[PDB]
C-alpha cells in the first residue's frame, strides 16, 4: 500500500513518480484524465469502487462512454472550465448511479504536474 492521502496538497508531484501497479497500491481512487475526457490511467480501487474493470475502460471517455451521472453542470462542468483556464482544483461530494447501486463518494478534480493531463480522485462517504 502506497502512504498518500487523499486531498493531500502536494498530491501531484507524489503521483507523477508513480506507475500503473503503484498506483494500484494508492488507498482510494484514482483516475488520470486527458483535457478531453479520455482515460489514461484507472486504478483497482476505482475498480474497487464502482464494479469497472480497470484495464477495459483505458481509452473510453469518462463523460461520453463510461459515467454519464458526472455528464452534468456540477461535475464534467467543473472539468471542462479546468482545462481550459488551464488549472483545476476541487472537492465534492457526488453520488455516482450508472449502472451501479449508487454510491456516494467524495470527488477531487486536481490538474496533474504533466502538461496536459488531469487526476480525478475519489473514495466513499
Amino acid at each position: 500500500m502506497e502512504h498518500v492521502a487523499f486531498g493531500s496538497e502536494d498530491i501531484e508531484n507524489t503521483l507523477a513518480k508513480m506507475d500503473d501497479g503503484q498506483l494500484d497500491g494508492l488507498a482510494f481512487g484514482a483516475i488520470q484524465l486527458d483535457g478531453d475526457g479520455n482515460i489514461l490511467q484507472y486504478n483497482a480501487a476505482e475498480g474497487d469502487i464502482t464494479g469497472r474493470d480497470p484495464k477495459q475502460v483505458i481509452g473510453k471517455n469518462f463523460f461520453k462512454d463510461v459515467a454519464p451521472c458526472t455528464d452534468s453542470p456540477e461535475f464534467y462542468g467543473k472539468f471542462k472550465e479546468g482545462v481550459a483556464s488551464g488549472n483545476l482544483n476541487t472537492m465534492f461530494e457526488y453520488t455516482f448511479d450508472y449502472q451501479m447501486t449508487p454510491t456516494k463518494v467524495k470527488v477531487h478534480m486536481k490538474k496533474a504536474l504533466s502538461g496536459d493531463s488531469y487526476w480525478v480522485f475519489v473514495k466513499r462517504v
